[PDB]
């Protein structure tokens, strides 16, 4: 069939298993070495940069040019980061505005 | 540049701190949806199984490719990362994943 809900739930349960693994690593102070095992150095740098992208999209002061030349974020990335922010639950957006700004 | 190096490090730690706080506030699921693409999340769920089967040591390289779609470079990245990990992590992962 064209869409498999069974495989979607199996993928979801594999993802939850990672989420739970990392939850427990934070509890036991093994989060930093776990993250180094599970993410490449480039993936880690990308995540650090994405935090600044979300912060700037939320602040809404940086120009497209400044976003591109300070964070490598082109019109594709900005759009994707915007759609993600639009899709996020308000409780997350509010919490992020508090914490990040 | 040790300055830039230290800048990139603080940016990474800020993410680690942000996610730690999201877990404390039960916002981790939506935070991770915002910060990772669907393909990145799938890759992470598959990487947990790769790590589990590497540690179990039962599946051959061929079987890892067959079952998990993990090719030689991916398996080698997993093996290299287990060798680079602190022993306490390896020992914990054996407890929790097996």
């Amino acid at each position: 069939s064209p869409y498999s809900a069974a495989m979607a739930e199996q993928r979801h349960q594999e993802w939850l298993r990672f989420v739970d693994l990392l939850k427990n690593a934070y509890q036991n102070d093994l989060h930093l070495p776990l993250l180094n095992l599970m993410l490449t150095p480039d993936e880690r740098e990308a995540l650090g940069t994405r935090v600044r992208i979300v912060e700037e999209l939320l602040r809404g002061e940086m120009s497209q040019r400044e976003l591109k030349n300070e964070l490598g974020a082109g019109i594709a990335t900005i759009t994707r980061g915007s759609n993600s922010l639009k899709a996020a639950p308000v409780e997350l957006r509010q919490w992020l505005e508090e914490v990040l700004l």
